[PDB]
C-alpha cells in the first residue's frame, strides 16, 4: 500500500493508479516447488458467491447469522476490485498474483498467477462446480477463457431447482450442490482437491419458479446462510480436512447512492465491492475455539493465496497447538482498487473516488 500524500488532484490521483498497478505488477503469491513429503492432504473448496456485500447484509438485516460467527478467520475490510461477476471470477482465478487493471483481465496472465493451477502442481485435483450453467453473460466462458479453469463442469443432473434466473435458466439449492461436492471430492480419486464453486441465489432476477416477482433478497440469503451454516455443520461431522474459503464476487448494490441507484453496477463503488470474506477450517485436531479472528487490514485476494499457501502441507489439521496469530498475521495487505470496463474506485486519503472513461476523478458519494 503505497503513500497518498499527495493532495488530490485528476493528476496525482492518475499517478498513484499508475503507481499502484506497477507496485501490484511486481506482487506474487509464491508455492512451494513440492509439499512435504509428510504433508497432510485436504480439500480446499471456495465458495464463490454473486451479489453479497458488507452493505447488502447489512440492508437485509443479516449482519449478525450465525454463518458469520463460524468462521475461524474472516477479513473486515477485503476488496472484491469489480462488481461484475466474469471479472470477479477472474480475479480470484488469478488470486496468485497482484491486482492488475480491467483490460489486463482478458490478457494473458502468468501460469503462476492461477491459483488451482499452482495447486494442482502441488497434486490437489481441480474442481469446477456451479449452482447454475454460467451461461447468463457468458460467465462460464469467462472463467474457462481468462480464469484458465478448463475442468469440466461437476454434473449438475438432477439437482433440486430453487430459483429460476432472469433467464429462465435453473438455480439448483446450494445444500444439494454441496453434498454433491462431498461425494464427488470423495470420489475423484485424489486425497486432495480444490474447488472453485459459483453460486449465484442473490442475483437480482431470480424468482421462485412460478413466481414472476423476483424473489426477496433477504429471504435467499437467509436461505442461503442457513444452508452454507448447515453445511459447516455437515462437514464438522464428516471429519474430513477442509478449507473453506467463502469469497464474495461483488455486492447485489441493494443500497444505492447519489451517484448510481440500487441495482446498477456500472461504478465499483466501496459499498459494493466491501464484501465479507471468511475462512473455515474442518477436521482439525484442535479447531478453533471462540469467535473469528477479525484481519481489519486492507486485504484483497492476494491475501487468500498466501493464507493457502501457509496451510498447504496440512499440519494445520493434525496440530494440538495451532499457531493462530501467526496465521493471520501480516498476510498481504492490498489497497481497494476497484475497477469495471472504463470505470475506476479508488480511496485517496481515505475518501472514495470515481474516474470514468479517462474523465475527471470524482469525489464519490460518502
Ligand atoms: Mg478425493
Ligand atoms: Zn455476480
Amino acid at each position: 500500500m503505497p503513500a497518498q500524500t499527495a493532495p488530490p488532484t485528476t493528476a496525482n490521483l492518475n499517478a498513484w493508479l499508475n503507481n499502484f498497478y506497477n507496485a501490484e505488477a511486481k506482487r506474487k503469491s509464491t508455492f512451494p516447488s513440492s509439499l512435504p513429503a509428510d504433508a497432510q492432504p485436504f480439500e480446499l473448496l471456495v465458495i464463490n458467491i454473486c451479489s453479497l456485500s458488507w452493505s447488502d447484509i447489512e440492508a437485509a438485516g443479516l449482519m449478525s447469522h450465525p454463518l458469520w460467527s463460524h468462521f475461524d478467520i474472516e477479513f473486515k475490510n477485503f476488496n472484491s476490485a469489480t462488481s461484475y461477476s466474469g471479472p470477479a471470477a477472474i480475479r480470484l482465478l488469478r488470486a496468485s498474483c497482484g491486482q492488475t487493471s480491467h483490460t489486463n483481465l482478458y490478457q494473458p496472465a502468468n501460469n503462476d498467477c492461477y491459483l488451482f493451477d499452482n495447486l494442482s502442481k502441488l497434486g490437489f485435483t481441480q474442481h469446477l462446480m456451479m449452482g447454475h450453467n454460467g451461461q447468463f453473460g457468458g460467465f462460464l466462458k469467462e472463467v474457462r477463457e481468462n480464469g484458465g479453469m478448463q475442468s469440466e463442469l461437476m454434473d449438475q443432473t438432477n439437482l433440486p431447482v430453487i430459483l429460476l434466473g432472469f433467464d429462465g435458466s435453473p438455480v439448483y439449492d446450494d445444500t444439494a450442490v454441496l453434498n454433491r461436492w462431498l461425494d464427488v471430492t470423495e470420489k475423484d480419486k485424489n486425497s486432495r482437491s480444490a474447488t472453485f464453486y459459483n453460486t449465484l441465489p442473490l442475483h437480482d432476477g431470480n424468482h421462485y419458479p412460478g413466481v414472476s416477482k423476483t424473489a426477496d433478497y433477504k429471504a435467499r440469503a437467509q436461505k442461503f446462510f442457513d444452508e452454507l451454516d448447515a453445511f459447516f455443520t455437515e462437514l464438522e461431522k464428516s471429519g474430513r480436512k477442509v478449507m473453506v474459503v467463502v469469497v464474495p464476487e461483488h455486492g447485489g448494490a441493494l443500497k444505492g447512492d447519489r451517484m448510481q441507484v440500487s441495482g446498477l453496477r456500472d461504478i465499483p463503488s466501496p459499498s459494493i465491492t466491501d464484501v465479507p470474506v471468511g475462512v473455515k477450517f474442518f477436521g482439525m485436531k484442535a479447531p478453533h475455539q471462540g469467535a473469528p479472528i477479525v484481519i481489519e487490514q486492507p486485504s484483497s485476494f492476494l491475501a487468500i493465496s498466501d493464507l493457502v499457501v501457509r496451510v498447504l502441507d496440512g499440519k494445520i489439521f493434525t496440530e494440538d497447538n495451532v499457531d493462530w496469530k501467526k496465521l493471520t498475521s501480516g498476510l498481504p495487505q492490498t489497497a481497494p482498487v476497484s475497477e469495471n470496463s472504463n470505470a475506476v474506485v479508488i480511496q485517496y486519503q481515505d475518501k472514495p473516488y470515481v474516474r470514468l472513461n479517462g474523465g475527471d476523478w470524482v469525489p464519490y458519494p460518502q
